Parts: C-alpha cells; structure tokens; sequence
C-alpha cells in the first residue's frame, strides 16, 4: 500500500492487514 | 493498493486485506 | 506501506498489521 | 512502513504490527 | 519504521510492534 | 443529536452542523 | 451531542459545529 | 457535548466546534 | 464538554474549541 | 471539560481552546 497526498489531509487512515473479531452477547 | 490524492482530502481510509468477524447474540 | 504526505498533515494514522480482538459481554 | 511528511504535521501515529485484545464484562 | 518529518511537527508517535492486552470487568 | 451504540462500534462518526466549502480549480 | 457507547469502541468521532473550508487550486 | 464510554475504548476525538481552513495552491 | 471513560482507554482526545489554519503553497 | 477516567488510561489528551496555526511554503 502505498500513500502520498499532498495539500492538507486530515486524519489519514492507511490501515492494512487488520483482521478484526467482534463479538457481542447480552 | 495505491493511494495518492492532491488537494484537500478528509478522512481517507484504503484499508486493505481486512478479515471482519461480527456476530451479536440478545 | 509507504506514506509521504506534504503539506500540514492532521492525525496520520498509518497502522498496518494490526490484529483486533474485541468482545463484550453484558 | 516508511513516514516523511513535510510541512507542519500533527499528531502522527505510524502504529505497525500491534496486537489488540480488548475483552470487558458486565 | 523510517520517520523523518521536516518543518514543524506536534505529538509523533511511531509506535511499532506494540501487543496490546485490555480486559475490563465491572 | 444522541448516540448510545452498546457493543463493539466501528469508526462511529456522529457529525452534526458541518458547513463544508469545497472549490477546486484546476 | 450525547455519545455514551459501552462495549469496546474503535476510533470515535463525535465531531460538532465543524465549519470546513477547502479550496485547492493548481 | 456529553462522552461517557464504558469497557475499552480507542482513539476517541469528541471534537467539537473546530474551525476549519484549508487551502492548497501548487 | 463532560468525559468519563471506565475501563482502559485509549488515546483519548476531547479537543474543543480548536480553531485551525492550515495553508500550503507549493 | 470535566474528565475523570477510571482503570487504565493511556496518552491521554483533553486539549482545549487551542488556536493553531499552520502555514508551510516550499
């Protein structure tokens, strides 16, 4: 992955590869 | 995954290859 | 990754790799 | 992961290979 | 993890290899 | 504007009165 | 604005009377 | 604006009444 | 602006009343 | 701001009125 933004970004998120578990019980 | 914006970006998120597990039990 | 912003960057978050775990119970 | 931001940045987070785990009962 | 910000930077965090462990009960 | 989400939320982004001004000349 | 999420949030924004200007020009 | 998160948060910005300017010329 | 997060958070950031200027020329 | 964490915080950052300024030439 590749990021290059020029100017004025705002907040940036290049996130990559992030398995994610979410579980919930009530 | 390439990424390159000119200008003004605003919440910029490429996220790549990312496995979601969701499962909710009431 | 590769991240090279110019200008007046605000919050960068380039995470990469980042495994979750997240699971509540009430 | 490779970061060179010119410019005027803020609050840059290049977070890599981080595992989470976040679990909470009620 | 290469970091090198010219100009002004504010609050750079360039965390890397960081498990994190967060378990909560009430 | 009330937000309340039980669970595990994702990048919640509750936004309210945003005056946005995007012009772009090239 | 009222946010009260339990559980395990992730990256939340409770932005509010946010006036935005973006103007680019190359 | 009210933030009360129970369990394991992240990267919570309750940002609120944030003016914004952001202009780029190249 | 009222914050009370239990549990074990995480880079909270409760910014209010932040006036930003942000502008670039290349 | 009214902020009271309990447990286990980490990098925590109630910023507030906090006039920025960020202007770069190159």
């Amino acid at each position: 992955v590749l990021v290059i933004p020029p100017g004025v970004p705002y907040w940036t998120y290049n996130t990559g590869d992030e398995p994610v578990v979410a579980i919930s019980l009530l």
